[PDB]
């Protein structure tokens, strides 16, 4: 299907669906979101009126089942659920009067923003990162730490591939100076060939990390997104089309960020290195341009 119904909206909440956002008044007859473009992952996210620091939400793919949202009194949270296929369900969810109480997913923008933010993101990879369980959708919130964050402090965590520059996995014995300065071995042998297998899987996790940082204020995800960028930029040897694609991917991401700088969304230190010092800095034409236009404060 392409509708995500809500049982009701008993409490005031700001609802995000992908990059769009609307407010639902307490007990306003609201019964969900209709006309969702099938065949991209999607994310629905929530922020309550009384809670500013806490965002929470669900990544899902409408091709994998029928999902709906139900408010849980115990928890005071909106929860995603799966509903088994059925004629009766279809008939209530597609009823004209019911659909009049739903908000329509906005007609696609000519920049094709969502597709460009999620081109490489795949629901099955998302489930491997977030939690392998009985649900086909994945819960994320502002507080979830990453496996990496969990180790820096020496199952409810974000299992991103750990990208550790100071680690011995980054340095070949006998190449201590070379691999410290040039991350090509780490990027190509360890990460691309060993772990991700290809650049699409690498970009998928980079895109997912970015979206979590942005929609949930998840710092661990911001950390991951920056690390994945810096790993490419600080490698003297990068597969040909990978560099060109990265500039385009980053451009859309920077474009979608809020106008107000936030140090949990953009890392000034890393961005200054990538844009102005890194080996691949010249490959980031479009990204550099929008970064300077949008956030001159951070850059000089």
């Amino acid at each position: 299907m392409n509708t995500v119904p809500f049982t009701s909206a008993p409490i005031e909440v700001t609802i995000g669906i992908d990059q769009y956002s609307f407010n639902v008044k307490e007990n306003q007859p609201f019964h969900g979101i209709k006309d969702i473009p099938i065949g991209h992952v999607h994310v629905i996210h929530f922020q309550h009126a009384d809670n500013s620091s806490m965002r929470y939400g669900y990544w899902f793919d409408c091709r994998m089942g029928n999902f709906y949202i139900q408010y849980d009194p115990k928890d005071g949270l909106y929860k995603m659920m799966e509903e088994r296929d059925g004629a009766k369900f279809e008939n209530i969810v597609h009823n004209f009067k019911e659909r009049q109480m739903m908000v329509s997913y906005p007609k696609i923008d000519e920049d094709d923003t969502w597709y460009n933010l999620t081109e490489f993101v795949q629901m099955d990879k998302i489930r491997k990162i977030v939690r392998k369980d009985e649900n086909q959708f994945s819960y994320v919130d502002s507080s979830m730490t990453t496996v990496q964050e969990n180790e820096l402090l020496k199952a409810h965590s974000l299992n991103y591939t750990v990208i550790n520059f100071k680690s011995r996995e980054a340095i070949r014995p006998g190449h201590e100076m070379e691999d410290f300065l040039d991350k090509s071995y780490y990027l190509n042998t360890v990460m691309l060939q060993g772990i991700f297998k290809n650049s699409s899987n690498y970009f998928g996790e980079l895109q997912f990390a970015f979206l979590n940082a942005m929609f949930f204020g998840n710092y661990g995800s911001s950390l991951q997104w920056h690390a994945m960028i810096e790993l490419i930029c600080s490698s003297a040897t990068v597969p040909k089309h990978m560099l060109d694609k990265l500039d385009e991917i980053l451009y859309y991401q920077i474009k979608t960020l809020p106008e107000q700088y936030s140090d949990i969304l953009l890392n000034e230190r890393v961005w200054n290195i990538c844009l102005y010092s890194s080996f691949q800095k010249n490959s980031l034409h479009n990204t550099e341009k929008i970064m300077e236009n949008k956030y001159p404060e951070l850059l000089g």
